[PDB]
């Protein structure tokens, strides 16, 4: 028997699919006012006051929602939805297992119990939890575009196409019904969605801000007209929660420093706090202000004091990643905003304006993918900071065992006081002043074999220090992460990760993620051609190994054809992808910094351009470096372009020779360049802003 908080519940339902969400709070309150025990009214508000962020409000009724109706399973889950996006993991877990244990039956506490184990790491928990979720109630689109990621992850390729074709009239189905995709924006570039299907679900997610802020109520920020204020330099602020050690850090860290102090004042806004990694040290050092945003919660505040400091530019370095706070450009407190390294995507949003690439990554002709306007790099968009990170890796040497370039590899920084320490140093020359020095089998060369076979640490000859590839964090911690340059002599041998001595290495490095059917068949495809060469991969993760495995067995590859290392330290991975021949790349979605830690052992990278930006990356980075050779226009292509190499012994010496000179020659790895080049691409954004003008297209 409906009651008078009863109707005000169901009038609340229909402004929730108005979109009117604050007048929906209100009817529910007014139901709450008329009835107190009304738990419904409860779980609703508080579904509402989770979607504005008012997680300590909503979580106060999802209690009341419990306490009043004890079997409300629904309001358990909700509940630990509200506390994970509370960062309480431990209490959203109880709520999902209490659920569960109320109704067994109940598949959305399965989903989200599967979700926080998929958080977690934990993949095959997750799938497990997804299935059963999955077999409870079928159409469930959340559960089954997660565990599809899942599957994804570990390279589970069970019923694909069938599985690509599902995901696909998933989100065609939700957006045509203007409900919220299921495929997360950072996932829409590993399946067949439409171009304009991605950019749609960028679009939804970005408007999950602008529900988040509009409970603030704030008034458009003023945005600054000239450079007054900030005595003619532009104010440009960086926004993201890397700063540390992570990949954009290891990307960008030199940047921030390399700025003018004449035209430009760098702000960089942290969303994490910091780590004690000399990248949160040398971004804080020499970035004109460094503001940490982590201690400032409160979306509002956040953007009050980036509007304080007087930004002009406002850069995005996050998009939809783990860390970002996509609220703060939501809420404008800058007049001009854009995507910078970060997000290989669009954002698909309103207050992103545009977008930092260049012209191969995302030619003119698809930039409706975007939906902010492009502004192109000269060159390529991406950096590395190779060349300040691990400058040991400039120059190498190798020992001979009766004359290759990566068998036994040396690198160090005083490697050349090394050599002269020794009798017979052979000087093999390179070509397109340049000189690879070979160590011939003697004592003293096989004192350091005797090293990497015995396992140990390190060594010492003529008082220098010999050092284990596999043992640089024992050594110097600091030096295995990239914080520090090694001071001791590396040495870098194929045995040490199952090689062998004498095949043609084709490595890659990337997260097993970025493998389908298709590139697993292109790459077999590849080793059946040259049959003396190895497909190196890494457990990342270890599960998705026994997979890789398989599907390579079906196809009709010998369990020898590939082989597995683990995830190394950052300066090990770097240093030992000189033990590969060539780098074949993903073309679903490139490797982006994996792409740039190959190019900088100077190891050739073949490449096959899709039309996602993801996909683009690595052909950018390419003709960057000046190989053009090693780019593809199709699948047949790729494969040619690799078994060449593979099987033409002297062409592989030229390009790799090629790579080894244009990897410090080329603008690729140059960061000082590069910061000027972007320098002049942001007096092109302000200039075009103070003219009165809208933002529009940068093509120089
Ligand atoms: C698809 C995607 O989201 N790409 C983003 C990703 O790059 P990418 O997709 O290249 O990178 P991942 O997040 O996979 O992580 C790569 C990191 O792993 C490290 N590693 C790898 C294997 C190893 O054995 N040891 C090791 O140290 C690499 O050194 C690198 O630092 O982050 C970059 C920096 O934020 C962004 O520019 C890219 O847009």
């Amino acid at each position: 028997c409906p009651t008078h908080a009863d109707s005000l519940n169901n009038l609340a339902n229909i402004k929730r699919e108005q979109g009117n969400i604050e007048e929906a709070v209100r009817l529910y309150r007014k139901a709450l006012e008329v009835f107190p025990e009304f738990a419904a009214a409860h779980s609703n508000l508080a579904s509402v006051l989770q979607q504005q962020g008012k997680l300590q409000e909503a979580l106060m009724h999802y209690k009341e929602a419990i306490r009043i109706s004890p079997t409300f399973a629904d309001a358990y889950s909700n509940m630990g939805n509200t506390l994970k996006e509370m960062q309480d993991v431990q209490g959203a877990l109880q709520c999902y297992t209490r659920a569960i244990q109320i109704n067994p039956a109940f598949a959305d506490a399965h989903s989200n119990l599967a979700s926080i184990h998929k958080d977690s790491g934990n993949i095959p928990e997750a799938i497990a939890s997804y299935r059963t979720a999955l077999k409870l109630k079928p159409d469930f689109p959340d559960a089954y575009c997660n565990l599809a990621h899942c599957l994804q992850i570990v390279c589970d390729w069970t019923d694909y196409d069938e599985r690509m074709k599902k995901l696909v009239s998933i989100v065609a189905d939700q957006l045509e019904k203007n409900r919220l995709p299921s495929v997360h924006p950072h996932h829409s570039m590993l399946y067949p969605l439409s171009h304009g299907f991605r950019k749609a679900i960028a679009e939804r997610h970005g408007n999950l801000c602008l529900d988040k802020i509009n409970v603030l109520h704030k008034p458009p920020y003023e945005h600054p007209k000239d450079l007054k204020l900030s005595d003619g330099r532009l104010r440009v602020g960086y926004v993201s929660s890397d700063f540390g050690n992570h990949p954009t850090s290891h990307l960008m860290q030199s940047i921030p420093g390399m700025h003018n102090p004449d035209k430009f004042e760098v702000f960089c806004y942290a969303l994490s706090p910091d780590d004690g990694t000399n990248f949160r040290v040398k971004v804080m050092a020499e970035a004109n202000h460094f503001i940490d945003l982590s201690q400032i919660p409160c979306n509002g505040k956040a953007a009050d004091r980036i509007h304080q400091d007087g930004i002009h530019i406002l850069v995005n370095m996050n998009g939809y990643t783990k860390g970002a706070r996509n609220e703060l450009f939501a809420l404008r407190p800058a007049p001009i905003q854009a995507m910078w390294l970060g997000y290989p995507g669009t954002s698909g949003a309103l207050f992103m304006d545009y977008i930092i690439t260049d012209q191969e990554t995302s030619p003119a002709e698809v930039a409706e993918q975007y939906s902010e306007k492009l502004a192109y790099m000269p060159h390529t968009f991406f950096i590395g900071d190779h060349a300040n990170m691990f400058p040991h890796l400039k120059k190498k040497a190798v020992i001979d065992f009766k004359i290759y370039d990566n068998r036994i590899v040396l690198n160090g920084i005083d490697l050349k006081a090394f050599l002269d320490s020794l009798p017979d140093v052979k000087i093999v020359k390179m070509k397109c002043a340049l000189n690879m020095p070979v160590i011939p089998m003697n004592t003293i060369a096989e004192a350091v074999i005797e090293m990497i076979n015995r396992g140990q640490i390190q060594i010492t000859i003529n008082g220098f220090s010999i050092s284990n590839g596999l043992a640089t964090t024992q050594i110097n911690n600091k030096a295995a992460t990239g914080e520090e340059v090694p001071r001791t002599i590396i040495v870098t041998t194929r045995s040490q990760y199952g090689l062998p001595e004498d095949a043609i290495v084709y490595c890659n490095f990337n997260q097993l993620y970025k493998i389908d059917p298709s590139t697993l068949q292109m790459w077999a495809n590849i080793l059946k051609r040259v049959p003396n060469s190895v497909l190196w991969l890494l457990r990342f993760p270890a599960v998705g190994e026994p997979n890789i495995q398989q599907y390579a067995q079906n196809m009709g590859l010998p369990q020898n054809r590939i082989i597995f290392s683990p995830v190394a330290p950052k300066e090990e991975h770097v240093r030992r992808g000189q033990l590969a021949d060539v780098c074949l790349d993903t073309p679903l979605c490139n490797g982006h910094t994996t792409g740039m830690d190959v190019l900088w052992a100077g190891t050739p990278m073949v490449t096959m351009p899709g039309e996602t930006l993801a996909s683009r990356v690595a052909a950018s980075q390419l003709t960057c470096l000046g190989c053009l050779e090693l780019i593809a226009k199709n699948r047949q292509e790729y494969e040619d372009i690799a078994v060449k190499l593979g099987t033409d012994l002297e062409y592989l010496k030229k390009v790799r020779g090629k790579v080894w000179k244009q990897r410090i020659s080329s603008p690729l790895f140059n960061t000082k360049q590069y910061t000027m080049e972007l320098e002049r691409l942001y007096l092109q954004m302000w200039e075009h802003y103070a003219a009165g003008n809208k933002p529009d297209h940068m093509i120089k």
